[PDB]
């Protein structure tokens, strides 16, 4: 019932990036720079294919300062996890939804099951409540 | 002596990213949202390890728009490419650098032989002309 800590994100593909600036409705606890990672398995589902169990996305969380115009990362806040299986997540639709504060292992951030994480995944059920998309 | 398009560089391992804004020094040219991919052989050298020949780092420009307190990135600009080759890059430094317009490989940018690129890559000397570190 628990999402594993994805070991090795770091080498997996990234999808795309984003900023969350103060002001964003996401801004809490959202905020900063991310990259989205998959690993081997959610790319056949970015790719327009079914997710398959095991297919991982990673939602990688840094601060960033305003330095002279640049935005520049800083420490990592959190990473946000998706894991794929349809039946050990079937309470949330086939994922599992796990925060690990810092991107640490023993710092879990989801209380509720991750019912109000799939409460906002759930408006991208027609793209398997996946909301980023594969650019080259 | 050319640089070689730095074909299937999306799949490759994610260095950093920053954001350059109007106002920054370098917004001409390099203003955009930027991601630093490295090949297994650049990997080595960022690691602390020595850069092989061979050993590709890519700076992956793109344009974003301000979409009510985030920034999300839009058209591809350029790719920047440095080439490890100690003996054929020996005027650079040892690296070859081009630009590649929108990512295509028929749009290459350099004509001064990469002098430009090597004069502001120069102050990285002790990191051999190198500005990015690796990141957890
Ligand atoms: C809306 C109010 C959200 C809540 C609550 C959560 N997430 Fe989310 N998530 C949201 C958006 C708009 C995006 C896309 C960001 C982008 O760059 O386009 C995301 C993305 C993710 C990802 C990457 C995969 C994807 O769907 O694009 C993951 C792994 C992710 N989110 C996990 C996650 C977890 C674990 C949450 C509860 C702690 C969570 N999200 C809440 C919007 C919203
Ligand atoms: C100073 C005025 C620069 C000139 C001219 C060029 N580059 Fe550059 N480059 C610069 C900085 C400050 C950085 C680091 C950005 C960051 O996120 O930290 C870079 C980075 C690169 C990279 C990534 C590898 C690295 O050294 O970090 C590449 C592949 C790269 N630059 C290529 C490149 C080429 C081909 C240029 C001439 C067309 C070029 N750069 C000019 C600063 C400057
Ligand atoms: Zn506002």
């Amino acid at each position: 019932t628990k999402v594993k800590y994805p070991d090795g994100f770091r080498s997996w593909y990234h999808v795309k990036s984003m900023v969350i600036q103060p002001g964003h409705p996401l801004e809490n606890p959202f905020g900063g720079i991310h990259h989205v990672y998959a690993n081997a398995e959610a790319i056949q589902g970015l790719r327009g294919g079914n997710y398959p169990d095991g297919a991982v996305l990673v939602f990688d969380l840094f601060d960033y300062q305003e330095d002279n115009h640049a935005l520049v990362e800083g420490k990592r806040k959190l990473i946000g996890v998706m894991e794929r299986d349809a039946k050990r997540f079937s309470a949330t639709g086939g994922w599992g939804y796990e925060g690990f504060g810092e991107g640490k292992p023993d710092k879990r951030l989801v209380t509720d099951g991750g019912q109000g994480c799939f409460g906002c995944h759930a408006a991208q059920k027609e793209s398997q409540y996946v909301f980023s998309r594969l650019r080259d």
